[PDB]
């Protein structure tokens, strides 16, 4: 059955709660963003009422074929009434289409659902500042103080430089970025811009990306792989193996690739910054494995959260074990403590 963390007090909504069949109670399902495990159960064969952003129902039409009477998209910064009860979506800073859900409960409670999302200083001005928040569903991905990473701008920039050397070394090379769910679109569109080329992809992560409301799209993207100098290949694919089959494949167009791995987290963040990083190498291919993150640090997620000041916290992520949750709790009434609300 569908957990309490997923269900919002005294309406009947729920948020991300597809995988559980008919919910007893829910009039309106929400999704935040179109990422598997949150989207997991929806398909053609949904009949009710889905709530999300404009991006997030073109998703749901054209690659899920969800039919289109069950679609409700809603504009970004506008106050808005869903069943007799008014929200407000905001963007979550994850994905394209991911979004943040204020709802105004008819007793006079307000509760913020955030998502998955980046926790960023500009959501300090949004309408969040307006008034008392007394409820927080929280994105706790990376809750804990080991995770800390680069800026998305720091690691864009390192992207932009490597692969302009690369290619101005060798003007043979093929760029190679992996992929596979839709986030961290920048990585790939600004390699390409400083090297003047378009991204080359599949006709399905093509279709994907043309749904996304991204400006100029056509000038950017396009299946010729021929005509173009980056290319998008599954996260799957990245490696020395996949890579030489794939510059096979290509017709002797190149003879060098230089490839990508967008990640999360992993160990080396302790010790390494950005500019000390150095990719793995076998023969003419190089990997750089570089830590482009669309959720908060723990910094990050610290700070939102002591500005924001909630009367109580619901953790979405990481509360399938005890030890998780029990630590969890304890970060937060740190945060709180500290912060003498
Ligand atoms: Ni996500």
């Amino acid at each position: 059955t569908c957990p309490f963390y997923k269900k919002i007090p005294g309406t009947g909504f729920t948020v991300d709660a597809f995988q559980y069949g008919v919910v007893e109670g829910c009039t309106a399902y929400f999704l935040t963003h179109f990422h598997s495990d949150h989207y997991a159960g929806l398909s053609k064969h949904f009949t009710f009422p889905v709530y999300c952003s404009e991006i997030t129902g073109n998703l749901l039409k054209n690659k899920l074929h969800v039919q289109e009477q069950y679609i409700h998209p809603l504009p970004l910064d506008t106050e808005c009434i869903v069943n007799g009860v008014k929200v407000v979506l905001l963007d979550a800073n994850h994905c394209p289409g991911a979004v943040m859900i204020l709802f105004y409960l008819p007793n006079g409670t307000v509760i913020l659902h955030t998502g998955d999302f980046r926790a960023d200083p500009s959501m300090e001005r949004s309408l969040l500042a307006d008034q008392k928040v007394h409820m927080l569903y929280l994105d706790t991905t990376y809750c804990s103080p080991e995770y800390t990473f680069p800026s998305q701008q720091e690691v864009i920039r390192f992207a932009i430089n490597t692969a302009f050397e690369a290619v101005t070394l060798n003007p043979h090379a093929l760029v190679v970025c992996g992929t596979y769910s839709i986030g961290k679109e920048k990585v790939f569109l600004a390699i390409a811009d400083v090297l003047g080329s378009k991204v080359g992809m599949s006709q399905e992560k093509y279709k994907t990306l043309q749904c996304l409301n991204i400006p100029e799209i056509n000038s950017l993207i396009t299946t010729d792989m021929c005509s173009s100098l980056v290319h998008l290949l599954p996260m799957m694919q990245i490696n020395f193996k996949g890579l030489q089959s794939h510059l096979k494949k290509c017709g002797g167009k190149y003879n060098q690739i230089l490839a990508f791995r967008p990640t999360g987290w992993t160990h080396s963040n302790k010790f390494t910054r950005i500019a000390d990083v150095i990719p793995q190498t076998k023969g003419n291919i190089s990997i750089y494995g570089i830590p482009y993150s669309e959720h908060s640090s723990y910094l990050e997620m610290k700070r939102f959260v002591q500005w924001l000041k909630p009367q109580k916290i619901i953790p979405t992520v990481n509360v399938g074990t005890w030890k998780s949750r029990s630590t969890m709790e304890k970060y937060f009434r740190e945060w709180k403590l500290e912060a003498g609300y």
